[PDB]
């Protein structure tokens, strides 16, 4: 599971290497949160979808609580 | 941003492949999942750039040197 022929993993690690080819003596002090505001956004997009909206079941789904998934929705001004 | 196509298209994909592969199953980790999926090649390639040396990864990750190492230890990385 987490497939796009090539796992998932496989897809981060090449975006890794893309984005480190970039630096150049230049810092970066969030990379962590640069990769999870890019991750958490389109899943959580997809769940909602998925679960037309319905929040209860997007929580159960995810395996998080329900206050936290409204959490990490405001978080992206997803609502 | 992350390429690979914004690496946020490709997380949409495999999202889709695997709710396709649902069919009326029950899922009840699916954040688990993903994190695990992404944190794995994130410590991976950080450790490299950073040659094996754990301040210089946590300070780029913008976490703790501690959280680091929980990390770390969650995948069998150290």
């Amino acid at each position: 599971v987490l497939t796009v022929q090539k796992p998932l993993r496989d897809s981060v690690k090449q975006a890794l290497k893309n984005y480190f080819a970039q630096l150049n003596g230049q810092d970066v002090n969030d990379l962590y949160e640069l990769v999870l505001a890019e991750v958490e956004q389109p899943l959580l997009d997809m769940v909602m979808q998925y679960t037309r909206g319905n929040q209860t079941r997007a929580a159960l789904m995810m395996g998080i609580n329900r206050g936290t998934l409204r959490k990490k929705l405001k978080k992206y001004g997803m609502n």
